[PDB]
């Protein structure tokens, strides 16, 4: 899908090991599609690159669960219409402490998102859910 407005989200958690894969069309990141021609479009890509190379804060994570990032692709053609692809590969310490899930940081941050589709996936089954800026939590 690429729809304006929507990201999908993947998120397998096996004990130890948190994988989280973002798709999104860049309309809701950037705030265009267009080559990034001119040089305050070129600042508006700098700035979103910058806040998804800091998944620890963009996805909230508990700082009790000793989450490390392991690896991290961001591929993005602004790296005619244009994805953002993210993939986080992440290794917690204490994984019980991961109760919840926030995407109200990513709301505050990319404020042109109206919802989030999130697939969860652990040793327990697999989890769906359509996240809101009002309705932005997922209990794992
Ligand atoms: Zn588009
Ligand atoms: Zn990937």
């Amino acid at each position: 899908k690429h729809e304006h407005g929507v990201a999908q989200l993947n998120v397998a958690l096996d004990g130890k090991t948190l994988e989280l894969e973002l798709d999104s069309p860049a309309m809701n990141l950037v705030g265009f599609e267009h080559a990034a021609s001119t040089d305050a479009d070129k600042a508006a890509v700098a700035k979103a690159r910058a806040q998804l190379e800091k998944p620890l804060e963009l996805f909230a994570l508990p700082v009790t669960a000793g989450c490390s990032v392991a690896s991290q692709e961001l591929r993005s053609p602004l790296f005619g219409h244009a994805d953002i692809h993210a993939h986080y590969q992440l290794s917690c310490e204490k994984p019980e402490l991961l109760k919840l899930l926030t995407l109200a940081e990513f709301f505050k941050r990319f404020p042109a998102t109206q919802k989030i589709q999130v697939q969860l996936i652990g040793p327990d089954g697999q989890k769906g859910a359509d996240l809101a800026p009002a309705s932005a939590e997922l209990k794992l």
